[PDB]
């Protein structure tokens, strides 16, 4: 019993954690294998944030201008390439601590874990989810950039986010390790608005599951509702719109509880329509929406 | 900028998780040079759970009797002891991956992260807090006994709990790496309630200098209060009396914010007699307490 914003453990990437240095500017680079992935904006310098032109800049580089530490030990730069928004490093050394992995992009409403990293040593692990405006509501210092975000399935570690910035609002942008950003954001000081940060209604719902499996169950009602009637509601409150797809995925918490989707939306409608009336739910004064159906899931059955 | 519950990374900790059993029970137990640490309740059966007599239980239990396997190889058991509540499990091989390490017992209001394991594995990481009635408001399902919380200062980890069992209100309760329970609790099924979860008033105006620092200020005020008008006010809402050295570990963030401890103490005043009116604090809708000043300080600053 009880439920917590649980990270996975971060072992398997800190063991990928390396100091990038070109010029005068340091960042966090990932080692997987012979490659040392870290962001662009590595090469610039104050005066180029503005806007830069990342293949100009470039030209000016070598193999050498890229100092890579990983631990106190200096890696040797054989090869450098820029793809989208990141660089990768050909090292001479294979990483020896380098776990399964797989690059993927993630969708928004889907969580991972941060490891926030400072000069190539990590510092802390948070849970975080891709917000459905692209951004991500971390906690980011100058020089965390380059820190990863993962999910882990047993063995195999699937890296879905790479840090790049902080939009003028404190909130997040990043890329996958393709070097593509989630969303409109480009790696340049500029104006940057991000857009509605709506709830991630099925993640709310899987929450809200999570609470009646441990125990919070006075949100429970004696009402139902339909999907149209619940997503007009959704609208109002800058919710995500519910679909059968949503439903389907909370199939295993409905049967484990015994209470139907659309039951747990109709109480999630109340919620919406009444406030907390200054009570609590998992020990929460708000309607968390930054765990998936299947965090639910691992953290209550015990996944390692 | 941001804001999180951030946990410590738990590499250091993941290469200690080992899996002990004793009979039919399996938990985790923490490996630390050639000693398994684990909760002497490995030694029960379900039928020996309600009124357990440790001392002759263990006359039953040899050597052999305990099957210690870190990763998915067994480690031999030359000798074995109970020191409070703990097993320590003399093998064979030193823990080639044992970081450096000290045991500490922390106070209520210090704050730990935990590496959540079952069968030896670690499944999750989480930030804890010692609850001033001796609990932890962990996320614990059977089998996740043995697993620790801990803090770590750059290298050096320092143990301070070990998780033994859930009270029948979903709490949980553990004790520190020397055997000695948190509280009054016991280690067996018996009536044992939990005294008053008062709120951690430091780490409620620590967690209020990391909202001004990050940008959130609406609830800053034009007040002032001493320490026992502040007093009163907390007494009445279930607060922990502020005392001069939690105003003096207060110091740091009030030189930061140039806001004076006894000034924030008058804002949490208010926000106390009138509530958060709908709106929210670093994304939370309740005064949060889970953040020592030190974890503001660090989280702020990017220890690593
Ligand atoms: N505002 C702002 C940028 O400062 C930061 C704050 C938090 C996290 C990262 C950075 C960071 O180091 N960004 C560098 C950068 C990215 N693109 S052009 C320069
Ligand atoms: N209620 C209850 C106990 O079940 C648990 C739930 C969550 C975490 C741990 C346990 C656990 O495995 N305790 C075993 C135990 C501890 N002392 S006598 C038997």
């Amino acid at each position: 019993s009880g439920f917590r914003k649980m990270a996975f453990p971060s072992g398997k990437v800190e063991g990928c954690m390396v100091q990038v240095t070109c010029g005068t500017t340091t960042l966090n680079g990932l080692w997987l294998d012979d490659v040392v992935y870290c962001p662009r904006h590595v090469i610039c310098t104050s005066e180029d944030m503005l806007n830069p032109n990342y293949e100009d800049l470039l030209i000016r580089k070598s193999n050498h201008n890229f100092l890579v530490q990983a631990g106190n030990v200096q890696l040797r730069v054989i090869g450098h390439s820029m793809q989208n928004c990141v660089l990768k490093l050909k090292v001479d050394t294979a990483n020896p601590k380098t776990p399964k992995y797989k690059f993927v992009r993630i969708q928004p409403g889907q969580t991972f874990s941060v490891l926030a990293c400072y000069n190539g040593s990590p510092s802390g692990v948070y849970q975080c989810a891709m917000r459905p405006n692209f951004t991500i509501k971390g906690s980011f210092l100058n020089g965390s950039c380059g820190s990863v975000g993962f999910n882990i399935d047993y063995d195999c570690v699937s890296f879905c986010y790479m840090h790049h910035m902080e939009l003028p609002t404190g909130v997040h942008a990043g890329t996958d390790l393709e070097g593509n950003f989630y969303g409109p954001f480009v790696d340049r000081q500029t104006a940057q608005a991000a857009g509605t940060d709506t709830t991630i209604t099925v993640n709310v719902l899987a929450w809200l599951y999570a609470a009646v499996i441990n125990g919070d169950r006075w949100f429970l009602n004696r009402f139902t509702t339909t999907l149209n009637d619940f997503n007009l509601v959704a609208m109002k409150y800058n919710y995500e719109p519910l679909t059968q797809d949503h439903v389907d995925i909370l199939g295993p918490l409905s049967a484990q509880t015994g209470i139907a989707v659309l039951d747990m939306c109709a109480s999630l409608k109340e919620l919406l329509q009444n406030g907390m009336n200054g009570r609590t739910i998992l020990g929460s004064a708000l309607l968390e929406d930054e765990f998936t159906p299947f965090d639910v899931v691992r953290q209550c059955s015990g996944v390692t």
